[PDB]
């Protein structure tokens, strides 16, 4: 099974009523710079991002020109020509339109709500596929609370419903109509909705993690965004999975939600492992192409784990563009997001950083000594270890935000499809560190054992394993003569 | 209102069919022991133990000599004659008939399974009741698993209506019907039924907690078998009530069940207490008449938290009576359970016991030097801080097993009567000490808290304090976007006034 390669393409609004694939000062990504090597790398395109509007319809931003609008869809979808596994998805949501404070948030939680506001919704996503072009339904709603997830559910399983009636009526069997989401990449976030994870990914052929910003402006101690492992001389958090309303015993929560806990990668992936009814094949790692950089850092450890005067504001409350060299920062007019690109000239042009490298997160890293600056993103290198993981762990791609932010040559699209595709490329003996991994275990990932089948009538002792119903339970006291599953007496300790 | 007290009258069918009131040897304690004096001290006179059939009715054991039973009840039931508050109940079940392994516990998981059998169960208790002139109805089945407890409860509240409905019948308003359950005193078993106790507690009168045998034979390290609060030095325990199905957080479950804990009466009262829907008034404290008897006690501890060599197999595997002084084992053929009778005798009989106090746990106990032996009992003294535990923390009263092991003056009693009544006791000043409470939080006893209102569309730091739709609430993380009780990031820890 060819991995997963979902590249997301953003444009903004203004970029799309003046779209120019000749003037990089107007549109600096144009389709245009999609090569045909690069569509083949690609697996999926998310075009983004459209919102959903007051009348709780998926709609286009409402100032769009929709005439450029279908024009820049129509660049897109000809890529299909150079690729035939090739999807333009097109993603409904973000942080901007869909956060709790965001301009739309109330429309999200509407459309949501009732049988009728839900068809309603779900027919108009299907419409504005088939309307404009696209292959498939993306929903980035960061995110849905507890009340909202079963309302979120059924939309998303009428969407299902829909697209595979559509895939039957326009002969896409080779290539059938897809739904995603964006899903949350670490635990605060994902405990609106962990519990309800076995049927939140039932209809979706995935649900991709949005494994970066685990760090940023927010948070008081600088660290790794997208940390692949733990570093123990990080910081840790309150891990919020354990407050999740999943009805579990104190054994269970606790076995399964070490806390306090190190924010990476791989806890997100083996997170959503722990859960019943969600398949490795499903899940896909999110990676940035952006870096988070931070001023007023410290000296000792490279600008790691240290305190930093970054505006957390939204947007930059400020003209102060402190990223030295970041040409980019001053057009978009923020110096807190650098690209790949970007950072990659940064590095190139003598401006006092220091590439520096950490082993156990298998994360870069920049240094600024001169000036106390401090930069956590991905490159080729942090790349090798994630694409591992994903082979070793099973899950199905790669997800990336986002194709604009690569550099000239798509560098870091073609790392990725080289460590996937490339049959001269082997990671057999990569080294995948020392670095803290997740330990926690749940429900969907428990370990296979054997024990003696249980007997009804007997009395067991404390730690006494038995097997019952398919999975190995464990007494957590003495004189025990009730039944697995029948009592508080048991945990489930394993399968088989 | 006057506190109960609850004496269980336990008496074998053996003995029930040779029943004499001049032969020891045959009745050790017949009705006549219980006197005018002692039968105006109770309230209450559990009978027991009756059984369920295999045609899931209440029963008598079918070699029960019927006319020797009613003369043995009707023995009770003259004792009214001298206490117009005295009600002689009938106790259904007890250890042997109503454990997972005894030999009628089909009956009970099969009786309370449908209406028709709970219907049909429920006719049998009133008729025994009326037929052999009982006050009420008390059932100790030890103990209803998860999955039963809906139809045990749907069977209580089908007795309360016919003993309500008994009570009119009757003309009986002033000494109504009553029904009554034993309940565990400790976390393990009460977390078989623990999540539904508001449910259980609503039709009965009272429930007895059996705040005894928290400690014995079958535990590696020697303890007080009825510890009223606890010792930092003594053992700890799993606190199994985190495991019940409860639907609670995390922080929820830690912070009402603090592990490992000091299994004592002071937890199973106020474990009780922090559920909603328990009123303490229908708590009944149990207290032992006997005493738990360990060997190989090795210490300065006073034989106190020590390892010890007693078997605590069931039955006693071996003759070697090693309980100096005890004669009741001798005959009973178990060193490890003494009446407190029978240690009364062991004291004044020169036999090389000390009585030390653990002014912790507010309980005596026995330590022999020369043979390192322990003794966990009760006497009048633990009592006086177990009956003023009851007063302050206004429980319904004492419950008691059993009468027959009370000294032959009824001390044990007596005791008990003179806390809750004697105009010339007086435990104003009698310090409680320092031994350890039960401090758990649940939503049966969140405090009263004031906190601004919250405001949608706030963002919340970590540690904020928020009223909302009756609750105050506390953020676990920072960066809170949603409103409190819609999330996982707001925990419950107070009431809105
Ligand atoms: C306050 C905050 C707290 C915790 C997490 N947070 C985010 O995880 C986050 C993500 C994004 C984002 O767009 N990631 C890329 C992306 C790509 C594709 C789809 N969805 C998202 C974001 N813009 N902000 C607000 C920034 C803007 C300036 C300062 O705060 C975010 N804030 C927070
Ligand atoms: C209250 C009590 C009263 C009288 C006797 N008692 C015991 O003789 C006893 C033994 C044991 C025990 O473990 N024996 C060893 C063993 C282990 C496994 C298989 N066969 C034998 C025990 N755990 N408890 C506590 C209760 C609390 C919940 C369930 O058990 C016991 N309680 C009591
Ligand atoms: C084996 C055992 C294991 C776990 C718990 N167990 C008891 O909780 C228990 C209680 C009683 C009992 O009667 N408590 C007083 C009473 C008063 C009113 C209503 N119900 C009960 C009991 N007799 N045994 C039998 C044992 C004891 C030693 C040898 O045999 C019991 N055994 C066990």
């Amino acid at each position: 099974t060819r991995k997963a390669v979902i590249g997301y393409y953003f444009i903004p609004t203004n970029q799309i009523n003046n779209y120019t694939e000749t003037d990089t000062s107007v549109v600096p990504f144009p389709v245009s710079n999609i090569t045909p090597a690069k569509a083949k790398q690609l697996t999926h395109i998310n075009f983004s991002f459209l919102d959903i509007n007051s009348n709780l319809e998926c709609a286009w931003d409402p100032a769009t020109n929709d005439a450029k609008a279908r024009d820049v869809v129509n660049r897109l979808t000809a890529l299909k020509a150079h690729n035939p596994s090739l999807r333009i998805m097109f993603s409904i949501g973000g942080w901007y339109y869909s956060n709790d404070l965001g301009v739309s948030h109330a429309n999200y939680v509407n459309a949501v709500k009732t049988p009728a506001s839900r068809a309603k919704f779900a027919q108009s996503c299907v419409r504005i596929m088939k309307d404009y072009g696209f292959d498939g339904v993306d929903i980035d709603w960061e995110y849905p609370q507890a009340a909202e997830v079963d309302g979120f559910i059924a939309a998303l399983q009428e969407i299902r419903t829909l697209l595979n009636q559509q895939t039957i009526t326009d002969g896409r069997q080779a290539l059938p109509y897809q739904l995603t989401i964006a899903g949350a990449g670490g635990a605060f976030f994902l405990s609106r909705y962990y519990s309800k994870l076995a049927q939140i990914v039932a209809p979706l052929d995935y649900i991709n993690l949005m494994t970066y910003d685990l760090a940023g402006p927010w948070e008081k101690v600088t660290n790794h965004q997208a940390a692949l492992f733990g570093d123990a001389a990080g910081p840790t958090f309150y891990n919020a999975l354990r407050e999740a309303n999943l009805g579990w015993s104190w054994e269970e929560l606790t076995r399964a939600f070490p806390s306090p806990f190190s924010l990476t990668v791989d806890a997100a992936v083996q997170q959503h492992l722990m859960m019943e009814g969600v398949p490795s094949a499903k899940i896909v790692m999110g990676v940035p192409f952006y870096g988070r950089a931070f001023k007023g850092v410290s000296g000792g450890n490279g600008g790691q784990y240290s305190s930093h005067s970054t505006p957390g504001e939204d947007p930059y409350p400020s003209t102060d563009y402190w990223l030295v060299g970041c040409e980019e920062c001053v057009r978009d007019k923020d110096p807190r997001i650098a690209s790949y690109r970007q950072l990659e000239q940064m590095l190139q042009g003598n401006y006092g950083y220091q590439r520096l490298w950490n082993d156990k997160t298998k994360t870069p890293y920049l240094y600024h000594a001169q000036n106390g600056l401090f930069v956590t993103y991905d490159d080729a290198e942090s790349f090798k270890y994630k694409a591992k993981y994903i082979k070793q762990q099973q899950l199905g791609g790669v997800m990336f935000w986002h194709l604009g932010q690569d550099n000239r040559n798509g560098d870091l699209l073609a790392a990725l499809d080289r460590y996937f595709n490339a049959a001269d490329y082997d990671d057999s003996q990569l080294d995948m560190g020392t670095g803290l991994r997740y330990t926690g275990v749940g429900p969907g990932n428990l370990p296979i054992m054997t024990a003696p089948a249980y007997v009804p009538g007997t009395t067991y002792a404390q730690g006494a394993l038995v097997s019952y119903q398919g999975y190995v339970w464990q007494t957590k006291w003495g004189y025990i003569t009730s039944a697995p599953g029948s009592d508080s007496a048991w945990l489930k300790v394993g399968r088989v």
